[PDB]
């Protein structure tokens, strides 16, 4: 009854599972696409043809296919991350939890995992939506798309392979979730999509997109954003990987129909093992196959569109963590380690400039170099190594999320921006990487209510009141309850451009996150590289 | 018979005069050249012809044909620069203040006048030897050089106007000092050149410049260096200049001596009063005409001679003040004033960093605003104006400075490093200017010393210390005396990089002059500069 919902493809059986000490529904694995498996690889989502019987939504899905880290094995703090289903290209299914009793129709959430676009599962245990929908009383979904080759070989021209299609994945979830939600209390009016990194970058995406502005209703990008430099590539860079991806399988290069089908007859894995090949150069924060600028699902350039306003108006809650670099040194740059304190050596950091920022001449090198050297103590190791993690965050995340934030808020209808600077108290990573990229989620989605987690009470209460702007932020379009004496965040504005640091103290107001080093990365160093 | 003294030139009498209750000798106005004047305008200085009877060396000479600074008429702080005697161009003289009694063979300093090549005099109040020769027993020379379109017209291939002839001017002092100081009781093997701004610039030419490097021993350079960017200029831009200067006073531009012979036509005031209008750029801290990188005086560009230790190697003593920049803004930016706090718009920031940089792209001014500019709080008047000021310092005389010292200090055999930083008691100027291009000049020369001038009793143990350091400097090579048991002032040296604060506190000890700045100028933005 409240576990039988009886959708426009079919009925569906959720679950009961308990949590804190109540129970909420959960419907495990329900499928949005047909299974973009065979002559379907690589090819736009099929609406997923209507099943027979109930289908038992009791567990979670197949993972998508995808790069699996085994940098540290049985290490939690990178196993987290990984897959915890069996990988499938059988893959494109979503999870939804619904408060007990079903409301009438309440706000939706809608989670979007990151990993580079080429990673990501929506079955993370740091993803399990079942204490954000019990506490704030929403119902929460997480979709799924297909990553790395498998949803972003890029071969502009063609209809089989024509690139962005795990995109298309996230949008056809976010039609079902339109046309659907209603049948689980949910109200379709008011959806708000949100994601981390690559699932922030996919969130300003949506905004962007015209075929997914009526999609939802308001957005949430935390640690990522549309024009962050990884997150998508040209059409010639696009069909360059994707050749390059055939070349290192002995593939038929003559034409675009023939490397298609000689892919798709590869067996998943062995893209997988060659899907770093076709990087251009060596280098940190670059991801093989990623969203392509192509025409359609983006009309124009990124730049152009955020210039003319040519995107979704609406509200924004975004915001970045204070060291998203330390990840992708550690696992990249010489000199690193998660065993050390990892003190660079002057030889270290030029060459972690170098994989830095892989697309800079020599000119640019330099200037990054000056910019982020203390010559007075230029042989200090500490110095050296935030000094890079620094260059790693600044220009992959944060710089770009700032020249995000200040485009879409001539436009939009209202815009928050936090700075997360929290480090958990049971962090299994060493203290020089900070807080990490990702390690805001875990509060997003309430783990520190788990007593067995051992967080801190502190830190029970930064959890509930992240979970609590996120939620009220969805339901009305400010994270602020009006009429209730809590310290009020404010509008990020044009003129002000306030933000706040979310973490265990009272909260502080600021004004222009980071606006030194990114006058430096959205505005000088793209004329040097330009001249 | 003290003040009777026969030079290989000719009899020269000087004077007793006055110096803080006690008595020195000063001989004033030596020719040490023949009078440029007439169809020698322009031309290399030729020795001054010997003559019979006894030259009376007890005034101050004329001093050589310059612009005039009637920017605040009247006004002590800008009056002091200016030409205190009648300007000729009969203007090649020296001035020597020697210790009473006169000494055996001591430690001789030649002073070399500033004024950015295109004005500055040997008679100034503030550059009167008597104070620094009486209390450290030296020898005080103070030389003349034509400035300005006298001094460095350059028309590169012509002995009538060759340039640089201000340079050999200078030389040519040097050499009559070689030849004549020791019948002054100075020892000619022991002399020490130091100046200031252009007369810093021009001691380091001179320790660059085959032949000067015998006429000296050591050096000091006070806020000026040989590569700064205003000192010098190729062959193809003096020539420019040349042309242009011609120009403006309708000669007839189709040879050199047709150019030069309309150019000695004119009288003395009617160059000056063209001479700004040669500059290429509207600018600050540019001058018309300055030495010539010519193949001669220079045998190679600056850098390639600095590179291959192609100079004199000996000891030196150098060293910026705190706030270079202020004086030249007040006369040529946009908001500043002499009688205001001079804070700084952003639009007058941004026209203040075009005027300072004129060589430079548009990505150039892009990079400097973004090395000076505080982008949390960029409409804040003070630090708008304290970023120009630093600007202006940095690129015309600190970095420069600190560009040579390193080096230098690779060939040389002992180097110290100052940054004078006090401001004094008594400034006549506003106190955003800091402390100002030239203000520790007064300071080297002993003027604390005069109770009527109003220094505190720090001011004067500060001089005394400066003073002392200079002479022992040029007595030993070590501004250091020995078995004392005040602070060091240590060596510079190429790793350590120590230099000291010159201020009325205990001496400090610091690394790396301005090393983040002037990694901005003088490496970075040489590379955008040359790759854009
Ligand atoms: C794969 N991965 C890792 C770490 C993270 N913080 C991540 C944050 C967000 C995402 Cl999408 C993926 C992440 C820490 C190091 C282990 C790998
Ligand atoms: C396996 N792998 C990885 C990363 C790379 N940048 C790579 C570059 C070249 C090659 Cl051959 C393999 C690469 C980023 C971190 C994830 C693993
Ligand atoms: C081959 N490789 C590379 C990079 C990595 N981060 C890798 C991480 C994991 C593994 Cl398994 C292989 C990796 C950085 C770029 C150089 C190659
Ligand atoms: C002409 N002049 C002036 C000021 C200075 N500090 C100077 C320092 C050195 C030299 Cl050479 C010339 C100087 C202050 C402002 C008045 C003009
Ligand atoms: C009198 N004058 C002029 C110009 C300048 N750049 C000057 C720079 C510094 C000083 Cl002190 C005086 C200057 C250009 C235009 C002609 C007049
Ligand atoms: C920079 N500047 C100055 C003075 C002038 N008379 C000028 C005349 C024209 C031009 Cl373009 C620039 C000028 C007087 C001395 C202060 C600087
Ligand atoms: C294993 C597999 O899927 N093979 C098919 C192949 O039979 C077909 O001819 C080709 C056309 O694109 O598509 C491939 O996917
Ligand atoms: C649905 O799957 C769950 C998990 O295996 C199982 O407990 C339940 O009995 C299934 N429902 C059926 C078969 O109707
Ligand atoms: C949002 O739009 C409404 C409706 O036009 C307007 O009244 C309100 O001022 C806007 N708010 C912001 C923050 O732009
Ligand atoms: C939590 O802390 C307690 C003691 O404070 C400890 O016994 C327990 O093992 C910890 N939990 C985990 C999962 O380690
Ligand atoms: C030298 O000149 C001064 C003033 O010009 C004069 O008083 C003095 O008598 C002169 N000496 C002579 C003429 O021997
Ligand atoms: C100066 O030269 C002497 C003699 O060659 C040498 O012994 C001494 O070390 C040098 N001093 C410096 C500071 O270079
Ligand atoms: C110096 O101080 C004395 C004593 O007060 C005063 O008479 C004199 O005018 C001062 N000098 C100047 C130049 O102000
Ligand atoms: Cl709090
Ligand atoms: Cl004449
Ligand atoms: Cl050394």
């Amino acid at each position: 009854s409240e576990l039988l919902v009886n959708t426009k493809s079919g009925k569906v059986m959720g679950t009961r599972v308990p949590v804190l000490s109540s129970h909420i529904s959960a419907f495990l694995g329900i499928p949005f696409a047909e299974p973009p498996v065979g002559n379907m690889r690589f090819r736009r989502p099929e609406p997923k043809k209507p099943w027979s019987g109930v289908w038992n939504a009791s567990t979670y899905p197949n993972n998508c296919q995808q790069y699996v880290d085994e940098q540290f094995p049985g290490f939690s703090g990178s196993e987290m991350w990984n897959p915890n289903r069996e990988m499938s290209e059988d893959c494109l299914y979503l999870n939804i939890w619904v408060p007990s009793p079903r409301p009438k129709s309440t706000t939706v959430m809608v989670w979007i995992y990151g990993g580079g676009f080429y990673s990501g599962s929506s079955t993370l245990d740091v993803y399990n939506g079942k204490y954000l929908a019990y506490t704030e009383e929403v119902v929460l979904v997480s979709l799924s798309y297909r990553v790395g080759a498998f949803g972003f070989l890029a071969l502009h021209g063609s209809q089989e392979a024509p690139g962005n299609v795990g995109l298309l994945d996230q949008r056809m979830a976010l039609q079902w979730v339109h046309d659907n939600i209603q049948f689980f209390g949910g109200d379709p009016k008011t959806v708000t999509i949100f994601g981390e990194s690559a699932g922030g970058a996919s969130v300003g995406m949506h905004i962007l997109s015209p075929g997914s502005r009526d999609l939802f209703r308001r957005a949430i990008l935390q640690s990522g954003s549309p024009n962050c430099p990884w997150a998508s590539v040209s059409v010639a860079e696009g069909r360059r990987r994707a050749v390059e991806l055939g070349r290192n399988l002995n593939c038929n290069l003559n034409s675009d129909e023939e490397l298609i089908h000689c892919l798709r007859e590869k067996k998943p894995q062995e893209l997988i093992d060659v899907e770093w090949n076709v990087l251009p150069f060596d280098s940190i924060f670059r991801f093989s196959f990623v969203p392509v600028i192509d025409g359609e699902f983006f009309p124009t350039s990124l730049e152009s569109m955020l210039n003319s306003g040519n995107f979704k108006k609406t509200q924004i809650l975004l915001g970045v963590n204070k060291d998203e670099g330390s990840f992708f040194l550690l696992y990249g740059a010489p000199g690193f380690s998660k065993d050390s304190e990892s003190k660079i050596s002057r030889e270290d950091f030029m060459s972690g400039v170098k994989l830095s920022v892989p697309h800079a001449n020599d000119l640019g090198l330099d200037a990054v170099t000056l910019q982020y050297t203390d010559w007075m103590d230029d042989n200090n190791g500490i110095k050296n190594r935030d000094g890079l993690d620094d260059i790693v965050g600044d220009h992959n995340v944060i710089c770009p999320l700032m020249h995000f934030v200040n485009k879409y808020t001539k436009f939009g209808n209202g815009t928050y921006l936090y700075f997360f600077n929290h480090r958990a108290s049971n962090l299994v990573w060493p203290e020089w990487m900070g807080v990490i990229h990702g390690y805001e989620i875990e509060f997003v989605f309430g783990l520190p209510l788990v007593k067995e987690l051992n967080y801190t009470a502190e830190e029970e209460a930064l959890s509930r009141r992240i979970m609590h702007y996120w939620a009220t932020f969805a339901k009305t379009g400010n994270p602020n309850e009006p009429h209730s004496q809590e310290s009020k965040w404010p509008l990020f504005t044009t003129k002000e451009q306030k933000f706040i640091d979310l973490n265990t103290e009272p909260m502080k107001v600021h004004q222009r996150l980071r606006v030194q080093m990114c006058v430096f990365w959205n505005q000088f160093l793209p004329k040097l590289l330009n001249a």
